[PDB]
């Protein structure tokens, strides 16, 4: 029962009761705190009251299930695209879609049937060019990239990689799950913050992180991007989500277009914590605060385990990362900031990290 | 835009507004009417208020989402088993599980569910409802490899019953594993409403029971239940549940409440059958060709022999204020066109009378009777 976190009573997006202790939550991905947004709950409750617990399929001549139409329109507005397809689960979008779009080549980061897999060195623009240039020119290619790397919390040099992909006419898919609602002028993701609107073919994402519900999505401006809905070799098995789930998702997505205060709060919190932990002499994954993830690097599994324990006991919950996920000898304590964390909470978090870090011998 | 049914305003499980008309609903699979059950709604609302619109994964050693633990316990109690695995979607359970459990043979009915009718599994199709073709085809297979026979309790097309008792015994003649879909039976077949398998006294002889929350339960998702000791390993199956999501607080809450209520909903169960039998007998006494001579399930299918005629009667019925299902080949044998009624435990005896009146009126006008 490793690092099993069971949250018995949940006060808010930033605090719950874990093992009988009032604990600050700092290891979940509820970036914009939408899971408890008053309007979101209300929408969910209304949908429950008006439409009940579930509905039936109502397919309408194409893989548009009638209950997704509204949420799919919210995504169109949010991303400013013409195409939007909602999936029942995050993964049916996460990697489900890749096997759908690809004998053909799939080129993806090393630390990211019917498709030849090609792995390029992590964050290496040049290895991407080298590996791409060694491939047969005729066949169809898809390059998969992430806006934010969830491990250390750094930024992919998309602008450079995207251009290197188009050097080869390859199609580009970008995952913007860890950026939704707080990167670029409209909060569309890292791709937007780097001025790539219109140069990216497909943007995948999930409702788990910022939106705050089950499911995922793809968005595109590809004229033919409706055919996707009907892919039955790479399945269009998918369920229609219940009234409350779609209601919540829609409301949440629409609110994410205007949540300027949450967006400013998220970054303050992120920068406050990043700078703070750094000034205590912690080895962080990034020199500059690049995203909402702040990862503290430790060099000893035991030491990492103990600090986590100390932090939890002290009233703070953060993520534990280790190999296999990380490079061997790399152990991470991973903080994920919430737009709903108060400046006071961030100060308490800093106090706690100091206290714990000292006690264990990290600082 | 074929027979597209969009329900703008939904009064209850049995009536809504379709194309500006107050319409009786008789083509959905909300058998026990749980989608609007007061306790179910309440449970959903509270879970939303207490736990929010969603929670993170909280997956563990055995891929078990903490958020499913409670709903998975309800299934254990309901089916009286030790094993219960909830899935994010109906299909991840419906056929997802089959490809999971099977260079191996999968033996299934030729008309296997519109979900069932890829990879690592050699497909073997036996003649519909033919106990003997099942024996014949099974006996022609290599003895050594692992085999799974998939069967349904209720055939959704005509609304008849699989002779499970016989087929199950024929499978065990060959040591093959048995999977039974009990989606169209949940809550109203057998002493505990566990399905056709139970009504035929097969408790303990069936390896896996699959099902969905769509029909009786009244929400997204599906499940498998088992008594197999090793039936926890499945959770960690290379592809088919390490792509599963944890359902949000309101979905789980609703499902649990609904499932627990389905253990005691005796009145609903007695109402469902009355409605089913009233309709079946009634339509029959008007001279309609039904899929079954006796009322065997909650599905009552009217058989027509002409696509155009079938299409027009559906149109007439809809205009008259009734919504039923249209079935056509590819889903049916060619030249078989069905109007499929699906009874609800929440249909009043008055509504069933109105339905009969409507079917009479329409059928006459079109030329079916």
């Amino acid at each position: 029962e490793p690092f099993a976190i069971v949250m018995e009573q949940v006060k808010s997006p930033t605090e719950a009761v874990i093992r009988g202790k009032d604990t600050i939550l700092l290891g979940t991905y509820n970036y914009m705190g939408m899971t408890f947004d008053p309007d979101v709950i209300a929408a969910g409750k209304e949908a429950l009251e008006k439409f009940g617990s579930g509905t039936n399929g109502s397919r309408m001549l194409n893989g548009t299930f009638h209950d997704h139409m509204e949420v799919e329109q919210a995504l169109r507005d949010f991303y400013g695209t013409t195409g939007a397809i909602v999936f029942s689960t995050g993964y049916m979008a996460n990697l489900g879609i890749i096997s759908t779009l690809a004998g053909e080549y799939v080129i993806l980061d090393a630390d990211s049937g019917n498709a030849e897999i090609v792995r390029f060195r992590h964050n290496s623009v040049e290895d991407l060019d080298k590996r791409l240039g060694r491939l047969p020119k005729e066949p169809a290619k898809l390059v998969v990239l992430e806006g934010v790397y969830s491990m250390l919390g750094d930024i992919a040099p998309l602008k450079e990689m995207v251009a290197v992909a188009k050097k080869h006419g390859a199609m580009v898919l970008v995952d913007e799950a860890h950026s939704m609602g707080f990167f670029g002028p409209n909060g569309r993701g890292v791709y937007e913050a780097q001025g790539l609107e219109g140069q990216i073919d497909f943007v995948v994402g999930t409702f788990s992180k910022s939106v705050g519900t089950v499911g995922g999505f793809v968005v595109s401006n590809h004229p033919k991007f409706e055919a996707v809905r009907l892919a039955c070799r790479p399945y269009i098995f998918t369920a229609s989500l219940p009234p409350s789930v779609v209601a919540t998702a829609t409301t949440s997505i629409r609110k994410l277009m205007t949540a300027h205060e949450k967006r400013e709060r998220l970054w303050s919190n992120a920068r406050a914590l990043h700078g703070g932990l750094k000034a205590m002499g912690f080895r962080l994954g990034t020199e500059t605060c690049d995203s909402a993830i702040v990862a503290v690097m430790l060099e000893d599994q035991e030491q990492a385990a103990m600090m986590w324990q100390a932090l939890l006991d002290g009233g703070l919950y953060v993520n534990m990362a280790r190999p296999p996920a990380t490079p061997a000898g790399t152990f991470l304590l991973r903080c994920s900031i919430c737009a709903e964390h108060t400046p006071a909470q961030i100060q308490t978090v800093l106090g706690m990290f100091q206290a714990a870090g000292r006690a264990v011998g990290v600082i």
